[PDB]
């Protein structure tokens, strides 16, 4: 077995209230589309962490949005990632989907991830509000290729060293795009002029690489039993030679300190000119939630029991 | 009151250019020339930096003077502003936070093709030249990614004064982040595919693994030019060094800190080559311009190194 160890975040957040209701609804959602007993599906708790995401007074409609999104993202990744299909076979499912983001219909609308993805497609850009979807897109190609290069880690059955894992998991979460898609739902808009500064980039970083680092912390049990390599611990166990239990210490120990640097850089920037006050806060504030939800979801939902 | 600077093993080599001494002599000509350094300047630290012998690193084997020489004058121009605005801080050579800002804005000006507001000023006549010179010597390049990277060079520069002033260094990711912006490492891979003649794809280079890749690539870099310029940059008080940083934060002695930053230079290149050997499978193959810019990868990596 292993321990778990803990994690002390200094931000705090109320969740949206009808997060149980979405749990509902996000399984209504696949087993309308065709992605998928409901009572297992009920306890991971796609709902809750969309509520994590979301406004706490927000749209039954954007909340829905925010489950059906963080469903279909469940589905991909255990799908096509981690849990075998051939290359050629992924590849073309990469073209496809993003064909789709090219706001085509769907290729073959019998395939059930299509399907689906076109419906969160239409329902986001009804949301529009008015936000950079390229970007979102180009976001979502990178997440694509490195969803190739974890298939690849995968089929060596080693994982890579500490820095290029540590430097692909952030396409692989596809974390930056999380934060436009944020950014487009809820109703504030960053300058370009402020996303372009290196301090505020460094700062997604730094506030990427603890959310990452906590979600391989959290789920290293379900992901070694499948054989998912691409995970901080299981690099840090193989590259430096340490036990699960000290690489899982090693690793928390690391995201302690990036937390730390995170605030250093977060006092620094009003010095600098750039203030936290209009769509700079409220961005800074998103990223300080994603990092609050992986500590206090992860050990809330049912993905992590190996009962 | 001293320390001992490991070494730095680095299997890659490559033949230098033969008129590498020439160009070190030119580089003091060019700094007289401009105004940066005048006449009666002992022009043996010149000669002791070797400025000539990385732009030697920096081009290809069987290339003009004119390549060598605008790889020296750029070099230089880096090295008199670095020192000028950046580490000769906090003494009476120090620049004003007004002045830094007027000479970034003014020297943005001379990046978007206008001519210089301060004709007087050392550092705009350089750049003024360094520029054209540049444009004569190229065509399809991706200026406009050039330019984006120099303002968060900027940027990084206003933050890293800002930690001088404070006194303090800073957290080790904060500084490993921002010290990427700090070194012109990206507009330098920009730079040498334009002194050279290739131009890579940008279905390649949007690609995650080759961003990653110059990630790490750059981060041996600028942790070797830390490793080495530790001792000066303690004494003269520029914080903004990795081996600083560990000793403050982590709570090491200068020469555990010196060590530490070694292992993870070692670290670092052997990510670096995983990488670059997977790089194959993944559809991205190291044939043509793609390899060339591979090949500048690992050349700034060993100059650094053997510069010291
Ligand atoms: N956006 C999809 C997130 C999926 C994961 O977070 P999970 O731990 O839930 O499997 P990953 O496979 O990245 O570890
Ligand atoms: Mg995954
Ligand atoms: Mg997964
Ligand atoms: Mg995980």
């Amino acid at each position: 077995t292993i321990s778990v160890p803990q994690l002390d975040c200094p931000l705090s957040r109320p969740v949206h209230p009808e997060g149980e209701r979405a749990d509902a609804y996000a399984v209504e959602w696949l087993r309308g589309v065709g992605l998928m007993d409901a009572a297992p599906v009920l306890a991971v708790g796609l709902g809750r962490l969309a509520a994590c995401y979301v406004d706490e007074n927000a749209s039954w409609d954007t909340l829905a949005f925010m489950t059906i999104l963080l469903a279909w993202y469940a589905e991909y990744d255990d799908r096509a990632i981690d849990s075998t299909l051939t290359d050629a076979e992924v590849a073309e499912l990469h073209r496809a989907l993003g064909e789709i983001l090219r706001d085509r219909p769907a290729p073959d609308p019998s395939d059930p991830v299509q399907r689906g993805l076109a419906d969160v497609w239409r329902t986001l850009n009804g949301l529009a509000s008015d936000w950079d979807r390229a970007a979102f897109v180009d976001t979502t190609l990178r997440y694509f290729e490195a969803n190739r290069y974890e298939r690849v880690n995968i089929r060596r059955g080693i994982p890579p060293t500490p820095s290029a894992h540590i430097g692909m998991r952030r396409h692989g979460g596809h974390v930056y795009g999380m934060y436009i898609l944020g950014a487009a739902v809820n109703g504030y808009r960053p300058e370009r002029r402020v996303l372009d500064h290196a301090a505020v980039r460094e700062l997604e970083t730094l506030a990427a690489n603890y959310t990452s680092w906590a979600n391989d912390l959290h789920s290293f049990a379900r992901e070694h039993r499948m054989g998912q390599v691409n995970n901080l611990v299981w690099s840090v166990h193989h590259h430096e030679g340490l036990t699960f239990q000290q690489a899982a210490d090693r690793v928390a120990d690391l995201c302690d300190k990036e937390l730390a640097a995170y605030l250093e850089l977060r006092q620094t920037l009003p010095e600098l000119g750039i203030p936290l006050t209009g769509a700079t806060g409220r961005h800074v504030r998103f990223l300080e939630d994603m990092m609050w939800s992986m500590v206090d979801w992860s050990a809330r939902s049912a993905r992590y029991d190996v009962v």
